[PDB]
């Protein structure tokens, strides 16, 4: 009876294995764009990608991760509220079983199709199991997805996953360049939180960006016909894998822009 997203084993029963789910600084939440606090002394955000190299797409039964290697720092985030150097290690997406909902964050309670998490740890603390031990462990990347126009750098993804279908199959995946996934604008909100899956720990700096990349329907509908289930096992479609909103308790949002 492991976590998952289902009526018996989803979100709101998280908190009986992990009790941090009732923390104080969980996620995700929504974004009032009105509340949150332009900050004029946040960075720019810099992104440096251009050395990153993937590995390796798996399905881990919960979402399907693009793994880096985070050996040196090939692909990397600074800036912004961050303190420090953090490193690439994987990204994947939350996904609705329709185009109105798939996203962990809200906007002003407007829900996009998915969103994108690009998970980067600092480099401080040595390996990404210690930093998830620590309040500035993480910093998360977070972009909106939209039903719209398809978006090219993510067809090589698209297409991988007939591959990894099943939960714990993995495929080769080299030469992904994630530059190919970011929009325009790099204007984001800030906030504490933490992830969004067990162990829900509250390491993660979130940086969410305001402007949504567009991707095809027939893109998204790709990502639908993944399966939590392992190989062998009945079939549950790989849908609705997002957290719901947590509440924004003592904590204030931040904008880089007005
Ligand atoms: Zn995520």
């Amino acid at each position: 009876h492991h976590w998952g997203y289902g009526k018996h084993n989803g979100p709101e029963h998280w908190h009986k294995d992990f009790p941090i789910a009732k923390g104080e600084r969980q996620s995700p939440v929504d974004i009032d764009t009105h509340t949150a606090k332009y900050d004029p002394s946040l960075k720019p955000l810099s992104v440096s990608y251009d050395q990153a190299t993937s590995l390796r797409i798996l399905n881990n039964g919960h979402a399907f991760n693009v793994e880096f290697d985070d050996s040196q720092d090939k692909a990397v985030l600074k800036g912004g509220p961050l303190d420090g150097t953090y490193r690439l290690i994987q990204f994947h997406f939350h996904w609705g079983s329709l185009d109105g909902q798939g996203s962990e964050h809200t906007v002003d309670k407007k829900k996009y199709a998915a969103e994108l998490h690009l998970v980067h740890w600092n480099t401080k603390y040595g390996d990404f199991g210690k930093a998830v031990q620590q309040p500035d462990g993480l910093a998360v990347l977070g972009i909106f997805l939209k039903v719209g126009s398809a978006k090219p750098g993510l067809q090589k993804v698209v297409d991988v996953l007939d591959s990894i279908k099943t939960k714990g199959k993995s495929a080769d995946f080299t030469n992904f360049d994630p530059r190919g996934l970011l929009p325009e604008s790099l204007d984001y909100w800030t906030y504490p939180g933490s992830l969004t899956t067990p162990p829900l720990l509250e390491c993660v700096t979130w940086i969410v960006l305001k402007e949504p990349i567009s991707v095809s329907s027939e893109q998204v509908l790709k990502f639908r016909k993944l399966n939590f289930n392992g190989e062998g096992e009945p079939e549950e479609l790989m849908v609705d894998n997002w957290r719901p909103a947590q509440p924004l308790k003592n904590r204030q949002i931040k904008a880089s822009f007005k």
